[PDB]
């Protein structure tokens, strides 16, 4: 029995797990830090909570941004390599108050030639290699921010960002190329657009900056439609992270993807373009179970 | 004489010339074509009046005037392209007070490889002949970078790279901002520079994990915002040239400033030889072989 929050940095999603591993109660909504950093931590976690009736000694195990250095109180980095049980011991606890309230912390490659960090992903990762063995992994995180981690043997052995999502954003709304892809809201995964683009730059990745403006000329030059400009666009900017992810990796079979909704279709149809297998992992269910397995290491039963 | 105007996306520039060859006059400024949606005319009268030009001294202009979402649409030439097949295809803004011409730009239609170029290929048709004879090979920086195969008065093929823009808009608009913002500028000899130029030149795979570490790097350990911008900045163009030299010794940098010194920096910390030429000289001229062609003038029938 304790609470378990994903505080992201612009939504908010609570559990509260019994003594049985069920789901008793669940609140979701728009309270992430940025929001909670003008209004208070505390009193939206109060808020939620007291709408669900919690005990008030009910222990609650945190993950995401209210331990960054804008949020609750900072939770700081383990250094990799890790074990991914190191993860729970060394949580913060919120110091003036009176419940058991911690918060987990992200993971840190201090390697001065590939410095790197993560917050949040750490606790998936503890929720996904749960249904994986302890040999090696290869593990594909995307998002804003696209997350490939090396595991063995239960260790985050290190890890690399591509910024994939963050550039696809500022692509297409702060550059020429929005005169391109503006008119399309979406575009379908599994249309040729996308999957030769993701081929073209995962085989051709020092033309990355080459392959952006041709989207543009493409448009003006041959009317090419909003849709296929946007997967074009999107299928580029993802072969390329395909490319560096593996650049180097011997051979790679031999991926797990932990994701969800659309994102995870669109990462899956791009890996198997490559002729990757995919194991996925639903990004969702991985940070409850990432949160419970802590929660049971911290309060055992 | 004419007047020449080099109409860009962010900058505008004229030149006045005399039928002697020389600069009479100049004007500059930011009003490029984003700006001039704004107002297309009156730019152009205000600079004219300003330099106290005659009222039907006629007018020269290469640059995004031309594009779709500017002045009015001037053309594309194919590749291809004889660079003086270019004033021939010049497009009217009618007027009854001046003669207005807009130059085209170029294309290259290859269904894969599509590409673009509007303004630099004046920069070519004036450094044409200095350059040399036989095959070249241009870089031309700038917001978008172009690399073009020149022969003998013809673009064979050339490749946009939109480094420039991709600089902006990272520095301005992700996470990186916080890496970068608080610096203005950078020196190019900074070695931070250059070994981002090699990194990102040696593993263009990489390059959208290599951007992220400028922050990554700012965040573990306290990176100068000189050093994350240069990092930055020498990120995007050492990819660049690794695309660009997807053996050359051997390349001919048009360009001006600020961005000329950086790139014949990088260009010469990758082992290659930078003969350089002036970025406004190169235009001058361009749009000078084009004013000579159309309005050629009443010469001296005992002289040459």
């Amino acid at each position: 029995y304790y609470a378990a929050v994903d505080w992201g940095t612009s939504s908010f999603r609570l559990w509260i797990i019994g003594e049985d591993g069920a789901v008793l109660a669940e609140r979701r909504s728009a309270e992430g830090m940025t929001t909670a950093a003008k209004t208070g931590f505390h009193t939206i976690l109060d808020g939620h909570l007291a709408a669900v009736s919690a005990p008030a000694h009910l222990p609650i195990i945190i993950c995401g941004m209210a331990g960054a250095r804008q949020g609750w109180k900072e939770a700081g980095y383990i250094e990799t390599p890790a074990a991914l049980a190191e993860i729970a011991g060394r949580a913060t606890a919120i110091p003036d108050v009176d419940r058991d309230i911690r918060i987990l912390p992200g993971l840190a490659q201090r390697d001065r030639r590939h410095p790197d960090v993560m917050r949040g992903e750490e606790t998936q990762l503890l929720g996904a290699a749960a249904h994986l063995g302890a040999g090696s992994h290869l593990v594909c995180m995307p998002g804003t921010h696209s997350k490939w981690v090396r595991l063995a043997d239960d260790r985050v052995e290190g890890f690399s960002t591509f910024m994939t999502g963050e550039l696809f954003d500022t692509i297409a709304r702060h550059t020429i190329l929005s005169h391109a892809v503006a008119e399309a809201d979406t575009f379908a995964a599994g249309s040729a657009a996308f999957t030769d683009a993701v081929s073209r730059t995962r085989e051709n990745p020092a033309l990355a900056t080459n392959l952006l403006f041709s989207v543009r000329a493409g448009q003006l030059l041959h009317g090419t439609a909003a849709a296929d400009a946007r997967a074009q666009l999107s299928g580029t900017l993802i072969g390329l992270e395909i490319a560096g992810a593996l650049a180097g990796s011997g051979s790679v079979d031999g991926v797990c993807l932990v994701g969800s909704g659309g994102l995870g279709t669109l990462y899956r149809t791009a890996l198997e373009s490559q002729g990757l297998n995919v194991r996925a992992v639903d990004a969702d269910e991985a940070v409850r179970a990432g949160l419970s397995a802590a929660a049971r290491a911290i309060w055992p039963l």
